[PDB]
């Protein structure tokens, strides 16, 4: 099992209720911490307006919420590929540079997103000496340190 977390930089100040219009980094379309949990969570909060497949695709609803994102594997909305790093033609593929837990974290690090949807070991694995420059967005409207994932995660995931 792992925990799904939302990583942000200590320089910013927005909370979970303020995500509309920000830029986002995801591990890839359809993955647990990078898509299913965060998108699902926002739909239920009522922040992302989707009521059912008859109100469009999930992709279109997300592209209207974030100003732009990198979502490796996205199929219909080019806005979901706009922050992706790489060659014009392969940047948004499932195995592209900002794909995966590492690649999504690197997208936040390089300033291409305001938030990365990754898992609880991600920051320690990829930036152990810079852990203090990041924090997590909690469901209750606060921020907590990276090592506080147990009390600041969006869900526990089966894997
Ligand atoms: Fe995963």
């Amino acid at each position: 099992s792992y925990y799904a977390v939302a990583v942000v930089k200590k320089g910013t100040d927005f909370m979970i209720k303020d995500l509309r219009g920000k830029t986002s980094c995801h591990t890839g379309l359809g993955r647990s911490a990078g898509w299913n949990i965060p998108i699902g969570t926002l739909i239920h909060r009522g922040d992302i307006e989707w009521e059912g497949i008859e109100s469009g695709s999930v992709e279109q609803a997300v592209a209207k919420f974030f100003s732009a994102s990198c979502v490796p594997g996205a199929t219909t909305e080019q806005k979901l590929c706009r922050q992706c790093k790489g060659d014009a033609k392969t940047k948004c593929l499932r195995n592209a540079p900002y794909s995966g837990y590492s690649g999504a974290f690197q997208c936040l690090k390089d300033g291409k997103g305001d938030v990365a949807f990754v898992k609880h070991t991600t920051v320690q694995e990829n930036a152990p000496e810079e852990k203090d420059e990041y924090e997590l967005l909690c469901l209750d409207g606060t921020r907590q340190p990276v090592d506080s994932y147990k009390t600041c995660n969006w869900a526990r995931v089966a894997a």
